[PDB]
């Protein structure tokens, strides 16, 4: 088991944790996760995951310029994108109840609601409170206790 | 246009095509492939592949800063990394017989032997003679027959 694999599984676990604080307006029977753009640590997600409640999380890769990310995805896990691609993605998510989490995120000021920092002894993440507030999903504030 | 999983599967086949033109000085029983950095089209590779002669390609992701990439990997599928990360990677491969292929076309300028262009109707690729020469492996020039046909409607 490589360190990328260990981390990938941790990313899976961190994500499940975050998911538990999120509520969608209409809760789907199967939670759709979309991995968008190049990622290092999404392989665990892509094998599939199940929430504590029993809801299955189905994950697949979708393209940065898929115009239907907002209706096809309940959760976005965002990899390497440039500014024009990131804007494209979030224009698709606009007005839809979509949880967004980015794999990197030096700053986490614009774009995703939560930004993982995966390198390092443990995975940490930051919260973008403004993204959270414009996101369409409800987020229990206790999740911030799990952030950095 | 094409789907992501379609492209990934096609990436597998282009890579197998490229492998077929390459020879390692001491041919291993199992070809070791390392996916390094963030990738969008490597999920197929990571299932493992088999070459026409029946040799298996074992694939796994490895860290950019793994100093033993050159020793642990026969092939590098290079993802989308930064300047410093890339330099680390190729410094690690120096003096080791390693085939390097990049997911994006930008990397032929900076160390990768082959560089894929995945968007479009077919997957095309370009190559760099400098990086090939210093690679420690032999590449038959016929490899560009595959690139040319891929680039042809
Ligand atoms: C594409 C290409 N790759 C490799 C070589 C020699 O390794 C040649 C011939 O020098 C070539 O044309």
């Amino acid at each position: 088991r490589t360190s990328i694999e260990q981390r990938s599984n941790a990313v899976s676990q961190v994500l499940l944790g975050i998911f538990s604080y999120v509520r969608w307006p209409k809760e789907p029977a199967v939670l759709q996760l979309c991995v968008v753009g190049p990622t290092e640590y999404a392989d665990g997600l892509l094998r599939g995951m199940v929430q504590a409640n029993g809801r299955r999380v189905h994950a697949e890769r979708r393209a940065v310029d898929n115009p239907d990310l907002g209706t096809l995805c309940n959760v976005i896990y965002l990899g390497v994108v440039d500014e024009r691609e990131r804007q494209q993605v979030f224009r698709s998510l606009a007005g839809h109840p979509v949880l967004s989490i980015s794999e990197r995120g030096t700053e986490c000021s614009v774009g995703s609601m939560f930004c993982l920092n995966v390198g390092g002894p443990r995975i940490t993440f930051e919260a973008n409170l403004d993204s959270i507030a414009r996101s369409g999903v409800r987020v229990h504030p206790s999740v911030l206790k799990l952030a950095r």
